């Protein structure tokens, strides 16, 4: 019996572990240290959750190495390592209710978008890659024959071994499904860091995997410090693989340290600055609907969320002024109230950085349409910001704000090369998007964007199949689709000569 | 007109350049520094060479630039790039004997073994890859649906940018084919390094391509030191990937760079240490003259050769017996004699690690069972040499000798796991082999012996379509076959509502 | 609700509906007919079903065709189709015990083997092509540019719309969920047309399709007569694709009339005479049990029974000797009762074409070693045969049994091509085997075998992941595995200028 | 030596050979027997070419089936399978010139057309399936494990054996490319059936082979009578491909009997009626310039010309006008002269046809606003044709005519799911096009249009590496792309337990 802090909201009961989870067991940190986790809606402390040591992070590593070596995870048929997968879908499903409310609690997600999408897009994760398991495939070569002998020559695809993966804290139940679930369907075992900030989902889905029946050390999890725990992975001898979506200081810090040691492989996200190209002959009103949603979706803490708006001279004006009028509709409050479009921010740190950002903004001589300050009530709300005026040379045109702040620019009628080549200036490439009607344009402008993603008259449509990751200072790996599935996945060539 | 240093030697004029290749032109390194490059088989100076300088490096990157942003390369069908590559080949086929006399010159190549292999598999390399630019096909994906909206998502698979690759001395053309194929089949355009050691081939490669056709830029080599070119493409913050083989000190001290800078896409091939388990059940004349295949190929300078033999007890010694009379029978002499079989190490320096670590071999108490010494003749000689009664402790167990040394261990009849446990002890996992004629033997064994490749019952036997690549500190990553093209690479998602 | 034919055995109550089911409904047929159903323990009359008409079949197509067109299978997401058939799986799950009771009942299964295959299978079946719904992927391709212009090219993989399937006796559940998972998983609609003497299971399995929600219309079945059905399947112009597996004879009354007006996709099994070749260096008392298994199992109605074994000469006498001792131990019994492992034949013609069969290999010179005739005992039970001193020019050695007959010819030391050209004789081209503990052998034999399947030291190893058909006069397209899918989808190509 | 028909013509001597072409040898039918095959250009007699017979078809055949089981070509390396199609594309690209000027003789192609797509495409067609060669690979399947032991499942591509093709006359070369070199890549050999009318380019092509060095017997010719070659490859034992194109009549008298023999694999492509529906948002410009191309053609022998344009009502008068604005400055004449625009058609009978098809046109109410006439001139030349006020029930809105001939309705504004309907009306499935500016229309459309391949603003636009091949009526399976290797290749399963 696991231990729990238990609470009773949203008509539920939730039960929360708040322990480290190594080898199939809920235990303390060395020295039983903890620290708090905060409710971005009230400011209150939710619970005290282990902090992990370095002596953690080994125990967890062994226990991984131990389940891939030889535990029944690296024995049983592909086909059986998928319907495990499908059952843990299954046992989320079971407590979707439950993990909503806690990422609601944890994140400060909507309630009604986290069942749908952080809650929603997990089970489908697992679902999806639990369908690979068992259709992962190698090759036979028709390669040159050693006459007058024969050859054969073939492939097989086999685990890497035990990954470190590291995951963000803006969806922390969807990010850690996101890399989890290609990593494991692919045969491997993990150490997943939960950002410090948002461990409940990930401890709770722990519990998940005991009741799933997914055997003792195939998941282990780690809440606390990100640089000691990923920097202690980072050089651990006995892990294969570091996956890591974060920033790129912050990050890069305690991880450059990684290929450069010891090897092993990298998967890298590391931010965006993502533009949003609207053209005159778009479809306003849908622009302004997609338009809004590309900012404001999950309060802005959206790794691909557009940047930077460029939107065409003769519409600009109707534009900002429909999107104020949408803006005006959209109802701020608690996550758990179901009339709430707009929650609290994650944390408090992450709350002062936004209004930082928006300062800066209107030093630098952006013009300032609508909020831009956190919104007065207990908690981490900010309002839903308007800028416009914003040149290519301003901080704000710049750095990802990673908050609910739509940033818009002015471009000259019928001048496709000059915003796309301001578009691609940024130093990131993660996902990027074009609204216009017109067939011509959003093939041209899809080819010549250097992102990971391009949207084309819609924004945020991301998919368990379709692969995700960027491209220049935004890293490089794929999570999602088959393709995530080769990052996880060595091949062994084996010839023969008979 | 290009300068060369001409030299009349096995029946023709070789015309060799001498000099940096950037932006399809021959020129002096800045200073006009030079560095002599050195016939093994004599010890003389073959020629000056330009010794490439930081400003060079960046000059060369800019012109890799150049010709993948505003070129033609990036402009022309897969197709048309498809026929620039078989053409290269072509003239690689028009001039293979003098690429081959180069390669014995440079590297002290046995010309017929550099005719049908060093050169002859370069030129199968760029005809395999170049049947691939038009066959490199992304995705499209059925996607969930934005109902009462359609979505269509699709990927595209493009180019990364300018690679910087970094080319060993065992088989230097054929490696450099290796890396380079893969990369411009995929739309790259690359900056070279060839060994200081080895840069003729390479120059004279430079020079096919321009008969050949290849735009500008779109191939740049730069001979010259290791650190200082491998660290400067290490940095560049143009250059999206490095493609590194080499060894791990090394080496792999300068392309150690490549995790906290502008971030790139890392392959890494770093060195093996491949066991081959040969059983009593086995062919054993054909596992003699394989074995010795396994080490004595190229004179033991093949990144996959078997670094140590395990042999079942009840063959061991008639093996070792049916060795001696092989290996008494091997002509050591000048590469470019037609009886030549067993032509000079690489470099001086290589020859006399290799005098050094047979020194070694003697004194933890292996048996020297024959050669041990430089053969006393002109050049850099190295006899075969063969150890027995060699302990896993011992460090001829661990070391890579890159030599002609054939390391052989006995192990009791029927181990099989005792064997394999034995056989992966290496940190290394880049080949290995088993002989045997047993089915269930060979199965098992290449499941579990822990290396990118596996032969069985051949040795070397490698092909343009078989990927190759190793695990543990081998690196990762893949060269050859359709599985290399993934390395050079990325995948755009577009995604449309309509 | 829906009527039922209630019996209570094996210590449950069966329910199984017994009419057409057309439209999501079970209906009579037209002008309510109706046949027996016999079941082959006792030979009595398990239940009257109803016998589709001419009129049956076309609304049968009727609903298949609206379905696909207007109902909600052509509708949802690849991913919930998905969901559907995982659903399905799940469903028949639940009433395992029941449909293997069934097919105990109606086909002579024995339940223990119906329980763990013929059901079993099915499962796995279902679950394994529902993964591959939302993994089905079109292409992008790198076409040449129409310059100045651009192009993209990409393929869908779209449905073929109305399939209708017939599916043999043998494993009336299984034949029917691999010519119907793969069909569905691809988003088609289907009429399915269970062989006239074992409609029970596939009715049954019609009502799990309303339990687990598949949308009315999308599978439709029709128990009848095999050249009624067939022959208007054939030609009904809505009907896009046919599925055939079945006897030659057969076979090309029914189905054969696909090409003559509308056009359609044919898939055809036609049976084999499948060789089993055992070499004397093989494991002996392990090539008995398989040796064993490839004849008897399912009392030898399998489309993949080794229909000839070639013994090597000096291991033959052994061989039958110990086959002899093996055969002895079979208990010959009641499907239901748990001791039982050979069952009823499946139907009373079958029965009987099994002893004109054992008669002609008498007359014609084989030695008949053990069995031949029917069992004295109600029903249609079938002794298990032993035929040796088997020549090539003998029927016996050229047509297919069906039964539990093995048919075993000797072949001289030390050959391997004599009797490869003796394996090969055969018209057919189903499946094939050897048993070996030589590797060179095995890998030789198993390429110049003219068979879809080679078994190599196994047999019957069937997989749903991996494909199943026959070359040559077996017919072609497979079933299992990703190759499944091809056949029941078509590619479509979208080239865009802009 | 080879017997030429010599002809001074073009500025070039032709040689073009004449007989049957077995074995790798030209040669008389049986008993000599001839037919003339006439110039389109002035109706006079080229010169007489062999009539094949029935004996002719059988001795074809076995120098296939000798080729494909004992010589050369099924003995070497898939990569020098390859080289040698890589060199017979080399030597046509030699030949260009006159293989054009043969087609111009034969078909009436014109010269400069010839030269860059009939010649043009089948070069590019031998170079990409060259590519191919070295590139099928079978998989490695992850089945389960028959625990306590292990078990390993690969399945191999190999070739089908031998194929009957069965070529059309509008594209002699090319569509004798298309359907050859697929079939060549993958491995198998060949007898073709050149069109009775066209058989000159056919058999220069053979002569080529011979060139090239392709091993005899792989290709053969047999010029003659459909009905008797078609007929006798149908039925013959050792065929087990038959690819046909070629009208359904026409057809199906002969191509059917595959079924009803000896099993037989089999593609069809059997004809368009395909639509092109050009909405008032496209450039209008544009889409008259493609919208002709895609009637006009290669004189319209194309068999996926346009047979229907819906043009949005609110366009429809301007573009018929423009149409007509460039008819009149059309170039009618000598496939040699360098200015011609529109040849002659292809033979008489179709030309007479032609005639009958615009009469019928006329007679049903459609309004013939230019051309619907025999051009008067020595030759088969028919004016370029366009009709208006085209009904769904007409006779030319259903009937493919295969010349020079518009047909043209109006679809009123704003409908799309309506001209839809009308567009999907017909039996056909083969090719359609939608001109428009507008995104969300052009993916729509793409959608739902029922065709094999759907081209958006442009039209004819094929390429070597795009699969093309017709739905619903007319038949199934590709040519082009990697889609249509598979048509030629068969999977064979090989599964070991270990």
């Amino acid at each position: 019996v696991i231990n729990y802090v238990e609470k009773a909201v949203n008509k539920l009961t939730l039960q929360m572990p708040y322990q480290l989870f190594i080898g199939g067991e809920f235990v303390d940190a060395e020295g039983s240290k903890t620290y708090n986790t905060i409710n971005p809606t009230d400011g209150s402390v939710i619970c005290q959750v282990s902090l992990a040591q370095v002596s953690d992070v080994d125990k967890a590593v062994a226990a991984a190495k131990e389940a891939f070596e030889n535990g029944l995870w690296g024995k049983i048929n592909a086909r059986d390592r998928g319907r495990l997968l499908y059952r843990l879908a299954d046992v989320m499903e079971q407590h979707q209710e439950e993990l909503a409310t806690i990422e609601a609690l944890d994140a400060g997600a909507v309630y009604t978008l986290a069942l749908k999408t952080h809650v929603g897009m997990s089970i489908q994760t697992f679902r999806y890659f639990a369908g690979w398991c068992d259709k992962i495939q190698g090759a036979t070569i028709p390669i040159n024959q050693a006459r007058p002998n024969r050859n054969l020559t073939l492939t097989k695809k086999e685990p890497v071994g035990v990954c470190g993966i590291v995951i963000p804290w803006n969806y922390p139940l969807m990010m850690l499904s996101w890399k989890t679930a290609a990593c494991l369907a692919a045969g491997n075992t993990v150490v997943i860091k939960p950002a410090q900030v948002t461990p409940l989902t990930a401890l709770k889905f722990a519990e998940l995997t005991l009741k799933a029946g997914i055997p003792k050390g195939v998941v282990n999890i780690l809440p606390g410090s990100g640089s000691l725990v990923g920097q202690r992975l980072s050089d651990h001898p006995d892990v294969r693989k570091i996956g890591f979506t974060g920033s790129t200081e912050v990050g890069k810090h305690i991880m450059k340290s990684c290929a450069l040691s010891n090897v092993k492989k990298v998967s890298l996200q590391l931010g965006g600055k993502s533009p949003l190209i609207i053209f005159a002959d778009c479809d306003l009103n849908k622009a302004v609907q997609m338009g809004m949603s590309s900012v404001f979706f999950n309060k802005g803490e959206n790794c691909i969320a557009a940047g930077r708006l460029f939107v065409e001279e003769s519409i600009h004006n109707q534009f900002v002024q429909k999107v104020v009028e949408e803006v005006e509709k959209m109802k701020i409050g608690n996550p758990l109230e179901r009339d709430t479009n707009h929650g609290p921010q994650n944390h408090e740190a992450h709350l002062r950085k936004l209004v930082e950002y928006c300062q800066r903004g209107v030093k630098e001589g952006a013009t300032l349409v609508c909020g831009g300050n956190q919104v007065p009530r207990p908690g981490f709300f900010f309002q839903p910001t308007v800028f416009t005026d914003v040149e290519d040379h301003m901080y704000i045109a710049k750095e990802e704000s990673f908050g609910p702040i739509m940033i818009i620019s002015r471009f000259a009628d019928g001048d496709v090369d000059a915003v796309l080549s301001r578009a691609n200036a940024t130093e990131f490439g993660l996902a990027s998007g074009v609204f216009t009607r017109d067939i011509n344009k959003a093939l041209y402008v899809s080819d010549k964007l250097q992102a990971g993603t391009v949207f084309i008259n819609t924004y945020n449509k991301t998919d368990v199949a379709a692969p995700f990751g960027g491209f220049k200072q935004s890293g490089f790996g794929k999570d999602l689709g088959e393709a995530a599935l080769n990052e996880y996945l060595r091949i062994k060539t084996v010839t023969f000569e008979y």
